[PDB]
Parts: C-alpha cells; sequence; structure tokens
C-alpha cells in the first residue's frame, strides 16, 4: 500500500519553485504516498489579493489545528509586485502573522549538508533566531525637536497601577527617529529547552549571542538560557562528551559572533540569538556555508495543548529569473534540496505529532535524502554544485524518481 | 628634534601598554619632544579608583586639544571586576567619548601592505554612524502592564501638541521595554565625509540599512542619496568607479553580511547605522585577517566647528601575551594597528595646532614605510611572517635601527 501521510498544511506559491514542486509531488511523492490528509492552499500573490488575505488567515487556522506546515517560497505582494502582477492592492510579509498565529519561539536556521559534498561548514551548525520582539514590532515616528516620554504602568505586583517613567529625552535634531519596542522573554524558557535539546541530540556546543554589555535589557535572554542549561542540560552534555567537566555555557557578543561564523569552518556548534541578530547572523552563516538556499527556515511554535507547531520553508524565493529562462525555452537547473529538506521536515513532524505511519514516513524521507546525496556524489546533481555537466531541473527530478 | 603638537594620549594596560612603552622609548622619544602630550591613565583600576573622573578628564582634554590617541583598554565588566579585584563594574568609555565629542562617524578601514596578501585584495572603507540607536536607549525590565510613548514637538505648527508614538500592553511576566532615538542631522556630514573618502580611494560606495522593515531608518538613506546625487555622482563617473545612469546602491544589513564574505576583491565602501556598523566592522576585520587589521578613527566636532579626531587599534590589550611575557616566554605582537592610530593622532595634532607640520608628517610616513618594508622582507611579526617572524622586541629593535 502507499504510505498514509499524516494531516499536513501544504502552501503552494508560484513561478519556478511552484513548477518544480508540482513535478516533485507528481513524480516523487504521490506514486508512493497517499496525500489525502494534506490541506493545500494557493498563496499566489494574486490569490492573497483576490481573497483579501483570507487564504492567509485559513493557512493560520489549518496550521493551529494540524501543527505541521510545508510552505513553498512565495511572492510578497509589495508595491513593485502589484504593478507587475496587476493586483488590486499591496500586502505585507506573511511571517509576522505566522510567528504570532502559531506562538513562535524560534526560526531554526540550520546548515544543510550533502554526504559526499564539502560545503563551507564541515559539520552541522544549528542556529535559533528568537521569533518575536525587537524592532520588527517597534512603534516609531520621524520627528524634529521636542520632548520624548516613555511611561510604564504595571498591572500586577506591589506597584500595580503606578505609572513610572521608563525614559524622557529632549530631541535636539531637526531630523530624528524615535522608537519604542519590547522583547517578551517568557518563551525564552521554551526556546532554551528546545535549543539545548537539539544541540545535545546533534552533539554541538551551544553558545548564546547578545549585545547585553551595552543593551543591558538583554540580560534576561542570557540569564534564562544559563539557568535552564545549568539545571536541566549541563550534566547530559558532559555525559555525552559534548562538553568537559567544569566547562560552562559560553556567551558571545553579537559583533564577536560575526567573527566566529567566519573562523569556525569545522562547524559542530549551535547559536541562539534575538530576532534581529539572528536575521543578520544567519545570512552570514548562509554565505560562509554556500548560499541562502543551504540554510533551513523552520518556524517552531507552541500550541495551547503543549505540542509543537512546526512550519518548514526553503530560505530562497520563487527564483523568477529562472521562471523567465524556462518561459524563454532556456535550460534551467534549480537545486530542489532546500525545499525538499523543508517537505521532509514537515512530513516527519506531521507523522510524529499525529502518530501516523511514522516508521514508513521517516524511512521514505530518509531515502529521498540518501538518493539526492548519491546523485550529487556521482556528478548527477544540479549545475550549482556539479557544474555545466550537471542535470537540468527536469533531468534531476527524473533521476531521483527512477532511484526511489 | 621634532616638537610634538598638543595631543591626548590615553594609556591602557597589559601587552599593548608594554608595547607602546617600548615604541615611545625607542621610536618616538629619541626623535620627538613629546612635552605637549597630555597622558591619561585608563587602567580599569584607575577608572575604578577615580570613580571615572579620569574619563571625564580625557573628554575635557580631547575637546581642548582636538587630537586623541587611545591605546586598547580593559572595560571593567563583572568578570574584570573579579579578575582585577575592582570595587564596581563600569561601562565602556566609548559612549562618553562618542557623545562627549559630538561624534559623526567611526571610520573602520582595512589595513593594507603592498606585497602582503590579506583577505581583501583592494582597500575597503566603512563609515559607522558614531551615535544614536540602542547605544543611547532608555529601558526597563518589567512584567505585564501598559507602555506609552509620547512626543511633544517644540517647533513648527504642532509645537506643544503631545502625540502618541506607541502604546502597547505587555502580556509577559518577563519583558524588556526600550526607547531610543536616531539623530540624523549629522548624517549630512557623515555622507560628505564618506563619499569624499570613497571618491579619493576610487571605491564603490553602498548605504546599508534595514529601512524596508525598520522604516524609521528611511531618512538615513534619503540624506545619503540626496548628497550623493547632488554633490558626488558625476565625480564617481569621471573617476571610473561608476557608469552614467548607475544609481547609488542600498544594501539591506542582512544582505551586507553576505557581501562582506563574497566581495574578497575589496574596492568598496559601506555606510551604516551605529549597531549595524558595530557588527559589520567585526565581520570585516575577520574576513580581512583579524581584529587589529582594521583602523578605528572617531571623527566628531567641537562647538567651534573644529574636528575632534580620536584614533585607536581595533584589538584588545591581549592579556594572554602579557601573561606569556611575564613568564619570560616569547611574544610576537604586531603593533601596526596601534601605530596607524598614533600616526593619525600626531598628524591631526600637527594639522590643528600648526606645530612642526612638515617634519611630523615625514616621521609618521617613515614609521609606516619602515614597518611595511620589514614585512615585505619576512622580518615582520609571526602573525604575517609565520614562525620565522620576529618577536615583539626584535620587531621593535628592527624598526628602531631603520629610522
Ligand atoms: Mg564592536
Amino acid at each position: 500500500s502507499k504510505i498514509t501521510a499524516a494531516p499536513m498544511v501544504y502552501v503552494r506559491g508560484e513561478e519556478m519553485t511552484a513548477y518544480v514542486m508540482d513535478l516533485i509531488r507528481s513524480r516523487w511523492i504521490e506514486p508512493r504516498v497517499d496525500v489525502g490528509g494534506w490541506e493545500t492552499f494557493d498563496l499566489r500573490a494574486k490569490n492573497r489579493d483576490d481573497t483579501e488575505d483570507r487564504v492567509l488567515r485559513d493557512v493560520i487556522e489549518a496550521g493551529k489545528r494540524i501543527k505541521a506546515i510545508f510552505k513553498e517560497p512565495t511572492v510578497t505582494p509589495t508595491a513593485d509586485q502589484v504593478k507587475r502582477l496587476g493586483l488590486r492592492k499591496s500586502w505585507g510579509s506573511p511571517n509576522g502573522a505566522m510567528r504570532r498565529g502559531w506562538n513562535g519561539i524560534t526560526i531554526s536556521r540550520d546548515t544543510i549538508h550533502i554526504d559526499g559534498v564539502e560545503l563551507g561548514y564541515k559539520k552541522p551548525v544549528l542556529f535559533e533566531r528568537h521569533a518575536v520582539g525587537g524592532e520588527y514590532s517597534a512603534g516609531y515616528k520621524n520627528v524634529g525637536k521636542g520632548k520624548l516620554t516613555t511611561t510604564f504602568t504595571p498591572s500586577e505586583g506591589p506597584d500595580a497601577g503606578k505609572t513610572v517613567v521608563v525614559d524622557e529625552r529632549e530631541i535636539v535634531d531637526e531630523e530624528a527617529a524615535v522608537v519604542t519596542y519590547h522583547n517578551p522573554y517568557d518563551n525564552v524558557h521554551d526556546l532554551a529547552r528546545f535549543f539545548f535539546g537539539r544541540c545535545l541530540e546533534a552533539k554541538v556546543t551551544p553558545y548564546v549571542v547578545t549585545k547585553k554589555t551595552v543593551f543591558k535589557w538583554q540580560e534576561p535572554f542570557w540569564q534564562i538560557m544559563r539557568t535552564v542549561f545549568d539545571e536541566e542540560f549541563k550534566a547530559q552534555f558532559v555525559a555525552a562528551g559534548v562538553m568537559k567537566e567544569g566547562e560552562e555555557l559560553v556567551h558571545l557578543l553579537s559583533d564577536a559572533a560575526t567573527m566566529k561564523l567566519v573562523q569556525w569552518r569545522q562547524g559542530g556548534f549551535g547559536m541562539a540569538a534575538h530576532n534581529y541578530d539572528g536575521d543578520v547572523l544567519t545570512d552570514e552563516l548562509a554565505q560562509v556555508h554556500k548560499s541562502p538556499g543551504f540554510i533551513t527556515s523552520n518556524l517552531v511554535g507552541v500550541h495551547e495543548d503543549g505540542t509543537l507547531i512546526k512550519e518548514f520553508e526553503a530560505s530562497h524565493g520563487t527564483v523568477a529569473d529562472m521562471d523567465e529562462a524556462r518561459l524563454r525555452g532556456e535550460e534551467t537547473s534549480l537545486n530542489p534540496l532546500g525545499m525538499v529538506e523543508g517537505l521532509i521536515g514537515a512530513m516527519n513532524h506531521a507523522a510524529d505529532v499525529h502518530n501516523i505511519d511514522r516508521d514508513r514516513t521517516h524511512a521514505f524521507t530518509t531515502k529521498m535524502r540518501t538518493v539526492i546525496h548519491q546523485l550529487f556524489r556521482e556528478g548527477k546533481g544540479t549545475r550549482d554544485l556539479c557544474g555545466p555537466s550537471g542535470l537540468t531541473t527536469e533531468q534531476f527530478i527524473d533521476a531521483v524518481a527512477e532511484r526511489l
């Protein structure tokens, strides 16, 4: 019989990545997997306009209920795209919505490796980007001279109801930005447990990355991680030989971590950072490794029922330049490994979170990975890694499908 | 013997202070009268003992003299408070200097030696906005409650009218609440400094921000682009850097981290906000070779319009080599990054005070040429020349010999 796919949200995009995933679903998945349990959503920039971001609020609904999501790269309907695609209106990045709609704790940005192919990092690297707070949710104004005041009124504790001044300053410039933001730190307890759990499993030395020396408000991010590590993980890490006795959890300053990403070409490490630091450091990580596509973008949130909501996406966009090449009858060679790593993760999580056909699903997803890696070893991968004698997009799809 | 102009000299500790003591004893003092040098003891212990009056005195001296050389220093963090037996922890001196001297820019440029291959083939220039952002934030660590940010303009048609900038319910038992500002008036000055340096160096300039998401940053780009288009674009075309119709490029901060790893040919410049510049200049140093292979020059302005310039190396005091030294063992400290700082400071001191201009400039040029030439001959330090490289004292003597 075919493998019974567990309930999973499948978010289709457009352009080259949608063309490639249609071939992957048709030729790799569907012959071997009953995907009846998949809930499919059309996130074409058009369909987000045409439905007024209904299809987005429906994806978020399906996500909270099913807890496993594969998302293809999508076109954010920015002002440039409204004109190009003849849309009616402009719409924001879906990330903030998904990060809050699924109680996000982290975006896992991990190095993708190919057995038999050497990339920038020799061994796996793990990165945890705090999924919430910071400047991504800042309120702000561009102003000239005047007085800026920030007050806080606690709702609890011995000073409930008492308004206190957080900051007051005189702006003395004719052109200035004034900015307020918050970092919610309650879920850093869960982030710590998730991160250290993953790092132990992977046998990588974990590091915590902040600017807490100057940005002193960041101290809790560090203190919560050290506390969870010392009480719940330091023993297991010494026992597994990842860390020696007496060795302590190391904090790295954000600016220093940019230097460690370049130095530490052996890999075998893990880092956890705030939202913005993680955005910037993970792109540096991508470039040292190979390119954006060679890092995951795996959102992990916490359901009210205590299980994890996990969304998986490739770290590249829809590759419109290649879709143009295709529609000019020029050969293409899209490496689908980034998106396949995402689909594997989604299918695996769906099987685990629902307890449906776990053994067969994990065996199939592992075989897909093993088959792809072996083609790359033989010089039968895509042209990004195998050079000009590498296979086209379609030749690669067929090469994998024959070997499943 | 050269009469040194008035200059502030900020002394540190550990390996770097020992190295600079020798440089002064063997290279400077036998050829230069350093009467005009005002020296300041910025040991962590001296910051702690004077309750930072020594840092207050450095800022007052810098405003008066306008030319500052600063050795690497130990910031009195909680760990250094333990290690050095201090009474209190203290912040870095940087905020005090950058704000105290009306900072505009921190210029952080790759250090190059003809005939020595480092990470970037051609010079790279970086302009970090010296002030603003989270470096001057107010903040609290709080629980649940209501956070309100108001602004009252003092000028214009809405003067006196308090407006709401932000209002949000904090729903977490543990949260940071943060308010900061970006002062953009001196970005007009940053832009002219940056594009002029890039034009001189013939490098392609880029502006780096997160303005697509952090939209309050839009003016940083608009000010720079307006200055570029009005004052510099045609010059960039005529210098062979850019083609007609090519526009100034904006890079997102996260994309710029990728470009620093990719663009190993160098020949580019980047301008960024304070924090973006902090992280990118550390990345820049590492791709080039190491922390000290980047200059660090703060440019500010006195209320009388005279530029205040401070110069330092981009490395620390290298405690580990001081330890190895005190154990009688061999060291190899490359002093080029520190000497580039001293050269800039003495050159500015000479230019601002008009004291022995011609001879100071010749001595500073010779110091650099003598150092660079020794590296070309495999008689540099072991960081560039390998084990066959000279020791700290051997390198100091070798340079002394050739002046
Ligand atoms: Mg720094």
